[PDB]
Parts: structure tokens; C-alpha cells; sequence
């Protein structure tokens, strides 16, 4: 795999979103990987509905948090609508997929990246954007304005984001805290420290959609 990967340069990443006060990071994270893999397979970059996963993934807890892997399974089992059709409201409502016509996209499954393995994660990112989790509760993460982030942070992962690239010394992360945070909404987190958990627990739990 290459020394640098940046899925934004291959037109596979949509604009940075702001999840607002809702703990919907798991849905935002999942959607980034769906947007990425649909562009990779079909050549079209579309925005898909975080709100639909928020409303419809019964294994997750709406704005109280949830699981990127369960949202990803939902899109593989059923499908997902365009964001325009099912826009983000920042609050869990009832599942409205059936009121909004045919799904816009469907995936074929969900894979887990071997945890605690930097190389396995980089290999996955070289193929497509990946949903990853990290500890974002720390003030250093929250106040991040740029640079390669080394922490401090622990491994109490609490925040799903999407890895959309990497370099020799970082993994490039699309956050869902709006374009004012970090590097226009992105963070570069240091890699290659030998910490099996990854910086801020980044290697704890990583999933990506499969699309044939
Ligand atoms: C993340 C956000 O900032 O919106 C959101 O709070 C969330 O979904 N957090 C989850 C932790 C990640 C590891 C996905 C979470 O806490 N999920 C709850 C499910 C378990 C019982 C922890």
C-alpha cells in the first residue's frame, strides 16, 4: 500500500458535517464509509442519511450513542436513503425509511478490521474509508486545532469517526464536529508509536462496509 492515502483527493469524501448535540457519531461515522465505498464502486459521490441510521438502527440508542457496526449492518440488510431525502435533524425520531421511497444505496456486508493492529487498519484505509473509534472526551482532543495529534489521551474510546487516509506518521480522520474544528473538520492522529491500542485507542474497534 502507498505511503500516503487521502480519499478526499479521489473524490470519495463528502463535506464535513456537524452532528450537533446528538450523540450520533456512530451514524456519521458509518455514513462516511458508505459514501466512500459507493463512490469507489460506482464512481458517484452522494451524501447518505445519518438521520436514517439514527432513527432506524434499533441496536443503537439514537442520540445516546450507538454502534458503527450495527448501522453498517442495517445498510447491508436494508439500504440507506440520500441525505436530501432524509435530512439530519439532530434528534432521534421514528424510522421513516418506508415513507421516503426506495433506498438509494445498499451494501453487501460489514467487516471488522483485526483490532489492535496498526498495519491491518492501514491496509483497510488504503482500500476505503473505515469507521474507527477513539477517546474524544479529553480536552486536548476537543481543543485540537491542527497538527499531528499525539494526545494526551487515554484509550477509553467514546467517539466514532472515519479514517479517510494516512501518511507516514498519521492517520487522517474525518470528524463530525463541523468545519471549524481541527483541520477544516479533520484530524491527523499520530501512528507508528508501537502502542497496540493506537493513540487515543484508535485501534480498538474498526469496521467497513463491503460492496460487491
Ligand atoms: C459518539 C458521539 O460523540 O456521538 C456517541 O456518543 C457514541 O455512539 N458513542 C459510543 C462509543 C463508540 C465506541 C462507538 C457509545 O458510547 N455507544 C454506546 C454503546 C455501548 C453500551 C458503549
Amino acid at each position: 500500500i502507498p505511503e500516503y492515502v487521502d480519499w478526499r483527493q479521489k473524490g470519495a469524501v463528502t463535506p464535513v458535517k456537524n452532528q450537533g448535540s446528538c450523540g450520533s457519531c456512530w451514524a456519521f461515522s458509518a455514513v462516511v464509509t458508505i459514501e466512500g465505498i459507493i463512490k469507489i464502486r460506482t464512481g458517484n459521490l452522494n451524501e447518505y442519511s445519518e438521520q436514517e441510521l439514527l432513527d432506524c438502527d434499533r441496536r443503537s440508542y439514537g442520540c445516546n450513542g450507538g454502534y458503527p457496526w450495527s448501522a453498517l449492518q442495517l445498510v447491508a440488510q436494508y439500504g440507506i436513503h440520500y441525505r436530501n431525502t432524509y435530512p439530519y435533524e439532530g434528534v432521534q425520531r421514528y424510522c421513516r425509511s418506508r415513507e421516503k421511497g426506495p433506498y438509494a444505496a445498499k451494501t453487501d456486508g460489514v467487516r471488522q478490521v483485526q483490532p489492535y493492529n496498526e498495519g491491518a487498519l492501514l491496509y483497510s484505509i488504503a482500500n476505503q474509508p473505515v469507521s474507527v473509534v477513539l477517546e474524544a472526551a479529553g480536552k486536548d482532543f476537543q481543543l485540537y486545532r491542527g497538527g499531528i495529534f499525539v494526545g494526551p489521551c487515554g484509550n477509553k474510546v467514546d467517539h466514532a469517526v472515519a479514517a479517510v487516509g494516512y501518511g507516514p506518521n498519521y492517520i487522517l480522520i474525518k470528524n463530525s464536529w463541523g468545519t471549524g474544528w481541527g483541520e477544516n473538520g479533520y484530524i491527523r492522529i499520530k501512528r507508528g508509536t508501537g502502542n497496540s491500542y493506537g493513540v487515543c485507542g484508535l485501534y480498538t474497534s474498526s469496521f467497513y462496509p463491503v460492496k460487491n
